């Protein structure tokens, strides 16, 4: 098991602007002095003991690193190196400086469902690689779908933040409560057995929001949000879904299913007609169907 470098990160990197933060990790933009190449440095604060309200445990850091070290894919963030001092364990990761997918979408003059499925298909490709390796992401949500270079015509998506990711064991049961309520599967809220299926639910939510601007199960309070999810109470309200094709809806509807066995696995979602058209007729429908960008820009900004 590769050991973490014990040197001071600042002796090897020039630390720069803050890229983001969140709970127990601050991500700063850095540059290695020897090579001159740029990266992003994720400082994870370690726990003091175990009750300790501040910090992440050793296991959960070692899990994340273990998982990150396995993954080399074009739609997934790649690890460069790991450092450690007395307070923080610092992950030096690929620099993805294109911002969030949704921020880029929110600036477009127009967006067809074909253009939409391009970006969704990248997310699917990435999740397929993970799932083939029996790795659940468990935190798929818009702010975790980043872009490399927004200045190109079709930006390239990179999945980030594997802090809740987990290797799925055959025969072993895994239950936990985590994630952002708005995007979590029913099995998470119910504290029922989890697996690869939860990611597919969250792709459903992501697609629902991407096409419409509205969130499927979001309530006025966390309570309401959780009750909507558990009953699977959403609709395709024509105020948001008048421009939306039947196939787009079929896709979302087969993902947002309570029964984990009946939900689409990743390989099925890649092969869905909305992602992979079977004839040239349905390819035209997708190219002609538009997304309502103002509904989207309103619920974003
Ligand atoms: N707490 C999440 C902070 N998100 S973030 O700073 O944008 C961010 C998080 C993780 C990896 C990144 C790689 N490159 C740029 C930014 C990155």
């Amino acid at each position: 098991m590769e050991p973490f470098k014990q040197q001071k990160v600042e002796d090897f990197y020039d630390i720069g602007e803050e890229l983001g933060s969140g709970q127990f990790a601050i991500v700063k933009k850095c540059r290695e002095k020897s090579t001159g190449l740029e990266y992003a440095a994720k400082f994870i604060k370690k726990r003091q003991s175990r009750a300790s309200r501040r910090g992440v445990s050793r296991e959960e850091i070692e899990r994340e690193v273990s998982i990150l070290r396995q993954v080399l894919h074009h739609n997934v963030i790649t690890l460069h190196d790991v450092y450690e001092n007395r307070t923080d364990v610092v992950l030096i990761l690929e620099l993805v400086s294109g911002g969030e997918l949704f921020d880029f979408l929110a600036q477009k003059e127009s967006l067809s469902e074909e253009e939409a499925t391009s970006f969704i298909k990248q997310i699917l490709d990435g999740v397929n690689y993970l799932h083939t390796k029996k790795i659940a992401h468990f935190d798929l949500k818009p702010e975790n779908i980043m872009l490399l270079d927004k200045n190109i015509p079709i930006p390239h998506i990179k999945l980030i933040d594997f802090g809740l990711a987990h290797e799925i064991e055959d025969g072993v049961e895994f239950k936990n409560i985590f994630g952002t309520p708005e995007f979590v599967a029913p099995e998470i809220v119910n504290y029922e057995p989890l697996g690869l299926e939860a990611d597919m639910w969250s792709i459903g939510v992501i697609t629902y929001i991407l096409l419409s601007g509205a969130s499927p199960f979001l309530g006025d309070t966390k309570q309401e949000t959780l009750a909507n999810i558990t009953s699977v109470s959403y609709d395709f309200d024509e105020e948001f879904f008048s421009h939306t094709s039947e196939l787009a809806k079929d896709f979302i509807r087969k993902l947002l299913v309570k029964e984990t066995r009946k939900r689409l696995t990743i390989q099925e979602a890649l092969r869905h007609p909305w992602i992979t058209p079977v004839d040239n007729q349905q390819a035209m429908v997708r190219r002609e169907s538009v997304v309502n960008l103002e509904n989207f820009r309103k619920q974003y900004v």
